[PDB]
């Protein structure tokens, strides 16, 4: 099928806008590596086959130093996400424990598809290969904490209910 995240998000508006949600960079530190590696990370979504290792979250991965050699360290990184935690609503706290759970689980599953995309050699000129470790995290994790926003600290309309479906699929780039 075509990757539905090649569409880009429905509507500009900013998630923040739809649920505050808690992070492990600043957007400044993720913005950085946004413009960076978006060009690369856009072109990677109309490839077939193994899924490419994103370089925006590996960026934004050691920015944090929480990743190194195909790993991510999950003290560290949950240690991140419970700092930004400690001043919004008492649900974020289990909510970001039960999402962290739940996303390195899911990687675990897909370890054979990350160590081989891991070693995908550059499919056009000036692709840099990244290990998919970093992305497989923080888009799950994205995607996890924005659909589990309770709904009296989302904002109920019709630019919200699009980013909700765009986003239950696509990660946050």
């Amino acid at each position: 099928m075509d990757n539905p995240c090649l569409k880009g998000p429905p509507v500009p508006k900013n998630a923040a806008e739809c649920c505050v949600t808690p992070f492990l960079v600043e957007p400044s530190a993720f913005m950085t590596c946004h413009s960076k590696w978006i060009g690369q990370t856009k072109r990677q979504m109309a490839m077939e086959g193994i899924p490419r290792g994103c370089c925006v979250a590996e960026c934004v991965m050691n920015s944090t130093s929480l990743y190194s050699n195909g790993k991510i360290d999950r003290e560290a990184l949950t240690k991140l996400y419970l700092d930004s935690t400690k001043s919004m609503a008492p649900e974020w706290n289990k909510i970001t424990l039960d999402a962290i759970d739940g996303c390195f689980k899911m990687a675990d599953s897909i370890k054979d598809e990350i160590e081989a995309g891991a070693k995908l050699t550059p499919a056009f000129e000036g692709e840099q290969i990244c290990h998919p470790i970093s992305g497989t995290i923080l888009a799950c994790m994205g995607m996890t904490l924005f659909a589990e926003c309770p709904a009296k600290l989302f904002t109920v309309n019709d630019d919200c209910n699009k980013l909700k479906s765009y986003h239950s699929k696509c990660p946050f780039l």
